[PDB]
């Protein structure tokens, strides 16, 4: 029922993970949102459950695969299936509690993580910073087997977290971002693994504040500035949407749209 998006790192090319992030994005935003170019994900408040979710099915070199579940209103990787077990972040709330139900319905083994998803808890699980975590279609195709094998025993903990968090940055983050889906190209061009730098994380610490800021705009400009880091780590003020265009593809919906007010 879901969409399913396929990817696979075996003979990954920039052109093969473009088309991929780019049909990402497509079955994450409708296009019934768009605002100062930039779309913004569908509003949970009664978004039909049949509309919740898009599917990404990653193969790898080993010939394994696993399918990630997002959800559509903010990208977030809820749970995973491999073979005949599903895995899901125990849910934020008793309404993605409800939802992740209608997710892989058939499959025999269901799980719910007794520790959420979000980075600062993965972190911990895998003894790294994102930081310190290399990115890049080696490290995708490791995550892709750490993952199958984890209902086997073969897994330990902290490769599974690590597992997570490159899947996160490279699929989820990615498409929330054209800078980041740049660094991940530029990664799988030269064949060479790296941790994302300053500029990386800290467009991933401040997509929802982006994604409030943009959205709060007076005409674009903002009430108050965001710090962003560059690659060496130097800070960049952020004054108004303009400047984001190029940098973030897709918003979280934090509120309505104010009246065009034409002059
Ligand atoms: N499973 C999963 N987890 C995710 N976790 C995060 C994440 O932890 N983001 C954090 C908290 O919102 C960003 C942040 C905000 C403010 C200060 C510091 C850091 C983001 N995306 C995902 C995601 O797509 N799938
Ligand atoms: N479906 C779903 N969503 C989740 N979202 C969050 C989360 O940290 N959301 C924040 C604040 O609302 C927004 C956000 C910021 C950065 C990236 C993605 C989302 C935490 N857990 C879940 C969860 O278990 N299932």
């Amino acid at each position: 029922q879901y969409p399913i998006i396929n990817f696979t790192t075996a003979g990954a090319t920039v052109q093969s993970y473009t088309n991929f992030i780019r049909a990402v994005r497509g079955r994450l935003t409708t296009g019934a949102d768009v605002r100062h170019e930039i779309p913004v994900l569908p509003n949970r408040v009664g978004l039909p459950i049949n509309q919740r979710f898009i599917l990404v099915e990653l193969s790898n070199h080993a010939e394994l695969s696993v399918t990630l579940a997002l959800d559509v209103t903010n990208a977030y990787v809820v749970g995973y299936r491999a073979g005949n077990s599903a895995y899901f972040f125990h849910p934020d709330n008793q309404e993605d509690a409800e939802a992740i139900t209608h997710l892989f319905t058939d499959v025999q083994n269901r799980y719910t993580f007794a520790f959420g998803g979000n980075y600062d808890r993965l972190e911990q699980l895998a003894g790294n910073l994102r930081e310190n975590i290399e990115l890049g279609n080696g490290p995708l195709e490791e995550a892709i087997s750490a993952l199958y094998y984890y209902s086997t025993g073969g897994t330990q903990l902290p490769t599974l977290a690590r597992s997570f968090i490159i899947c996160i940055q490279m699929i989820s983050e990615a498409a929330r971002f054209q800078y980041i889906e740049g660094e991940m190209r530029t990664r799988i061009r030269y064949n060479r693994r790296s941790a994302p730098d300053p500029s990386v994380i800290t467009l991933e610490n401040s997509w929802g504040r982006l994604s409030t800021a943009i959205q709060e705009s007076n005409q674009g400009a903002f009430a108050s500035p965001i710090q962003l880091q560059r690659r060496n780590g130097s800070k960049f003020s952020v004054y108004d949407v303009s400047i984001l265009i190029p940098i973030i593809a897709l918003m979280v919906y934090r509120c309505a749209p104010p009246p065009s007010s034409q002059f």
